[PDB]
């Protein structure tokens, strides 16, 4: 039946003060094709690229997506490089050069088997007025927030068909 | 050899400020064994739990960690889940009931056919130090810091098998 809560808790430590100024990042996700993924990421979901880097001989690029205001990102080259990755939550997309010409190729969203990575989900004021935006914009939806079980909740799906869930904080709690 | 700078930020549009007050709330993983990776996100990387969710009718639990301290975490129930749900950079774990139990089961980590998430990515003040303090405790590594050639970046494993980037943004100004 689960973990208790006193059973959970005795799992955990107090942080080690080597850990003190540690910083949860980058969540990595392989895109197929970075233009559709950019616009949709910058014009859907109001994220600012920050970063783009790339890599010739190992033939990638990586995108770093946060939210952030555009006016913050550091004008020199290096320094934006620091203040990026140094940013709490980004995305980071990795795009493997020649995937978008690829008809055989497709990245998988570890939500059939095999599954293990989830979704990244976006905090939003107002989950019905998002959606209805995203309805307009034809984004694809796993989930409208009225569908299925758990009202009030959404899952989109990005190009490459990853789950963003769509979540109002203060809505969750008051519910099921 | 895919996008130029110029190119990409061509596909960036700028944000609409119905999405303003977006931000980029967490990454679900699914977890095998709860025990075993709150003590690792605790003990080894210094996470917190924040707030842990049961749903005995569909047979899993939600943990929420963060890098926050645990003193500002609410007392209240409801007040907590909100405070939870709004905080940025969290990683949701899933623990489908009963899957510590089973011997022929297992996550699968992005990282190998079929590929797509790839991981997650912590920022630390110095990745030489953190990862002779990993080593200590025998965390597994995936790439140390000076193995291949992408030198002081370094990879490990969660208890799942889960890849976790440990980066030192402000030396990074020597990759790309
Ligand atoms: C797949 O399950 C989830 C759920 C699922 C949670 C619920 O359905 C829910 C019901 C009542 C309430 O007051 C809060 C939540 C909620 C958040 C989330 O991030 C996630 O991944
Ligand atoms: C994709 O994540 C990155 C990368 C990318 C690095 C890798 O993808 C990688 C994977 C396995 C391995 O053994 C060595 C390298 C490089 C720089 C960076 O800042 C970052 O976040
Ligand atoms: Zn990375
Ligand atoms: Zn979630």
């Amino acid at each position: 039946g689960g973990l208790t809560d006193e059973a959970a808790l005795s799992c955990c430590s107090d942080a080690d003060p080597s850990t003190k100024d540690f910083l949860l990042q980058q969540t990595m996700l392989r895109v197929k094709d970075p233009k559709k993924s950019l616009d949709f990421y910058t014009r859907v979901l109001g994220m600012t690229l920050i970063q783009k880097c790339d890599f010739p001989i190992m033939k990638f690029s990586l995108y770093f997506l946060a939210y952030e205001d555009k006016n913050d990102i550091p004008k020199e080259k290096d320094e934006k490089i620091a203040w990026a990755l140094s940013r709490k939550a980004t995305l980071e997309l990795t795009h493997n050069w020649g995937t978008e010409d690829d008809e055989t190729q497709s990245y998988h969203n570890g939500n059939s088997d095999p599954r293990g990575f989830g979704h990244i989900g976006i905090a939003v004021p107002d989950v019905y007025s998002a959606c209805k935006r995203f309805e307009e914009l034809g984004v694809k939806f796993v989930k409208k927030p009225d569908d299925g079980k758990m009202k009030g909740l959404a899952f989109i799906q990005d190009p490459d068909g990853y789950w963003i869930e769509i979540l109002n904080p203060n809505k969750m709690a008051t519910l099921m």
